[PDB]
């Protein structure tokens, strides 16, 4: 069979390291968040099908600035995106990961509100997690919690929980070489080093401080090439990006590259 899930046409190293994919974006605050303290959802207006939803939280002090230039990239590939504000910017990884599913589960409502911009564009079965720091540990604990999600994408991961040894979901770790905050050997590296069950990626930016991902990097034709290839090929079972999802990058700018189990 055709994948019903495809959108967009074929991917190019160009298409991907460009600031905008095939579809148009807008977006909208979220009016009465649910479980989490303010949300910015960003989406595709004519991606030609419903698409799969991901929320991307903060690290820990932080807002939505820090990592809401992921919600026009990912949005203009075909991905619903809602970037959060936490109920404290103090709150830990585990608080973050329950907030995380909550904006998603508004996400998903919202999709079934006749109201609501996104309404009818969201596949609510196909959910993908993304977060720095903090943030990014709780998207590891929201994929250890419910294995039912497609996809996740942290970015200079924290978390006290080291093991993710249970992980069956896709999982690209973005790490910062230089990391004073997330110290790689101690968060990134371990975090990796405990999975052996799923299709997995370590792509750590060289010489890169704890924000390295961040709205505003210098790598963002890199990073946004990996991060949509990877939500794409997972969250959407889209072959069409097998390749860019898992191969070396070979890029003077990744000072550690790391895969296994990428088709």
């Amino acid at each position: 069979q055709t994948n019903p899930y495809e959108r967009g046409p074929a991917p190019t190293t160009s298409s991907l390291e460009a600031s905008r994919g095939p579809f148009s974006y807008q977006s909208f605050t979220v009016s009465r968040p649910s479980g989490y303290r303010a949300g910015t959802v960003y989406y595709p207006t004519n991606a030609g099908g419903p698409v799969g939803a991901i929320a991307i939280v903060p690290g820990f002090t932080a807002r939505q600035s820090s990592i809401n230039w992921w919600g026009p990239r990912l949005a203009s590939h075909g991905f619903v995106v809602i970037t959060i504000d936490t109920n404290s910017t103090l709150d830990q990884p585990d608080s973050r990961s329950r907030q995380q599913m909550a904006a998603l589960s508004q996400v998903a409502t919202l999709s079934r509100t006749s109201s609501s911009p996104i309404y009818n564009k969201v596949d609510t079965s196909r959910l993908g997690v993304m977060g720095w720091s903090m943030g990014g540990g709780g998207s590891l604990i929201s994929a250890r919690n419910n294995p039912s999600i497609k996809a996740a994408a942290p970015q200079a991961p924290w978390s006290a929980s080291k093991n993710f040894s249970s992980l069956t979901v896709p999982t690209l770790i973005i790490a910062c070489e230089n990391d004073t905050i997330a110290p790689v050997n101690q968060h990134a590296d371990t975090f990796y080093d405990s999975m052996s069950r799923n299709p997995r990626e370590f792509l750590e930016i060289n010489n890169g401080s704890h924000s390295c991902a961040n709205s505003g990097n210098s790598n963002q034709a890199l990073l946004g090439k990996k991060g949509v290839a990877w939500m794409k090929r997972f969250m959407d079972n889209d072959r069409r990006y097998t390749s860019f999802a898992c191969s070396n990058p070979n890029s003077y700018n990744v000072s550690d590259f790391r895969v296994a189990a990428c088709n």
